[PDB]
């Protein structure tokens, strides 16, 4: 099982931390608590953190709701509408958000075998110490919805209330409110090697109110996560050499290294939103010692 990377342009891929396509590449610094929980999978196919395979289920919630008299609280159900098990060895239900911000979306429901259905705007602060997904409960500050009926929360974007103030992007939430620290987390990440920086995969979370910081950097495209999980190819070395080619010219644009552990680094310093040809895609060339110095970018 040869090791491989998917043949997909950044635009043909999807963000692994919010259900939306990728938009571009960006490498940068240093003073950051960097440990996204979704979009975490070893190059050999071992999913970690709260990462699951579907891009459409990232940041969604299913369950039941009980409205507080004159917000609403949701009793978490399994992604498949089944029972939720606080036991399983994960930081929280797979797909759960891995940063702090007020995610606004829609709550849809269907009043069982009768037919009626209904939906209302709703937001949910992953900062609200009542954001207890691990415990199996989460409350939304709706815009109003029976009890006993399957309520779904479909995510749509983030908001604000000062500027760029929010989203905490790299601010991990507390899956178990007061009750305790997050468990079974995914290793924090950061470029160790000299001068190298992390090569992220950017997208822009739809703003729905205020002046929120809409950037959303993930370390792996969802299909990459899907590919390694499928292929489950062995990591003949710590680092795998990748070349970003241009299908048209047939000329390498630049290189980067995919570390078996699951992240991407680029031999470059300082901020800079990469500029690539829309047809650009990544291609694995070979494994290398963690010492292989990279041709800059």
């Amino acid at each position: 099982a040869p090791f491989t990377g998917p043949i997909l342009t950044v635009e043909e891929m999807s963000n692994s931390r919010f259900p939306i396509p990728l938009e571009k590449l960006y490498t940068g610094p240093g003073a950051f608590v960097v440990q996204p929980q979704n979009g975490r999978c070893t190059t050999d196919g071992v999913l970690l953190g709260t990462t699951q395979l579907s891009a459409v289920n990232i940041c969604t919630f299913r369950g039941d709701v009980t409205g507080v008299a004159g917000d609403y609280i949701m009793n978490l159900a399994s992604q498949n509408w089944n029972n939720y098990d606080p036991t399983e060895e994960i930081p929280a239900p797979l797909g759960t958000p891995d940063f702090v911000g007020k995610i606004q979306g829609m709550l849809t429901q269907t009043t069982r075998e009768d037919g009626s259905t209904r939906a209302h705007k709703a937001t949910v602060s992953t900062g609200s110490v009542h954001f207890t997904p691990k415990l199996g409960s989460v409350q939304y500050t709706t815009d109003t919805l029976q009890t006993g009926q399957n309520t779904k929360f479909t995510p749509v974007g983030v908001i604000q209330d000062n500027h760029q103030n929010e989203p905490g992007g790299w601010v991990l939430p507390n899956y178990s409110g007061r009750t305790g620290h997050n468990v079974h987390l995914a290793p924090a990440v950061a470029p160790t090697f000299p001068g190298e920086q992390l090569l992220f995969f950017r997208s822009t979370m739809p703003g729905c109110s205020g002046y929120p910081n809409m950037n959303l950097d993930c370390l792996l495209p969802q299909e990459w996560v899907q590919h390694f999980y499928q292929e489950a190819a062995p990591a003949q070395s710590d680092v795998a050499l990748l070349r970003f080619v241009n299908p048209d010219t047939g000329r390498v644009l630049f290189e980067c290294k995919l570390h078996k552990s699951g992240y991407v680094t680029v031999a470059h310093t300082g901020p800079h939103d990469l500029v690539i040809p829309p047809n650009g895609y990544f291609r694995f060339d070979s494994w290398v010692n963690q010492f292989y110095t990279l041709a800059p970018m």
